[PDB]
């Protein structure tokens, strides 16, 4: 399994994403999840604590429970491995995004004007799930929409 492996992986990273931000966005627990691409994100990955973890949605539901070891930052996922946790992501200046967006918005924008990566947002304020990519943001998407962005972005 080399090609036909990697659909499998890319498919269950989707619904581990799915899954947890689901539970998240009805809890309003705030989570930030970065998705390496093609740009290298390893600077970010040292920034976190490193737990080279299998991709579940269970693990990351734990890993964003508020005042825990592991919350305060993002998940950076790289390969097929949660790479790290609590992690830095540089935060835009861009004036253009939303004062009434926290510091998860403006870091998943940030770290999107400097990488190919797709993050996405759950607002510890709102529930709402909002993604970046490029520089841009999708911000509270549908349960649909999320699906259709995660498929056309991850799965390659």
């Amino acid at each position: 399994s080399y090609g036909s492996r990697i659909e499998r992986e890319q498919h269950h990273l989707i619904e581990s994403i799915e899954k947890s931000t689901q539970y998240m966005a009805k809890r309003r627990i705030g989570a930030l999840i970065s998705v390496a691409r093609d740009t290298g994100m390893d600077d970010y990955i040292e920034t976190g604590i490193p737990l080279n973890a299998k991709i579940s949605s269970q693990l990351l539901i734990n890993i964003f429970i508020p005042n825990t070891p592991l919350h305060d930052g993002a998940v950076i996922i790289k390969g097929n491995e949660i790479a790290s946790a609590a992690s830095y992501l540089p935060l835009s200046d861009s004036p253009f995004l939303s004062k009434e967006l926290g510091t998860r918005h403006r870091a998943a924008l940030g770290i999107s004007e400097v990488t190919d990566s797709i993050t996405i947002v759950v607002s510890e304020e709102t529930g709402g799930i909002s993604l970046t990519k490029g520089g841009e943001l999708f911000r509270d998407v549908s349960e649909e929409e999320l699906h259709k962005i995660l498929l056309k972005e991850l799965v390659t």
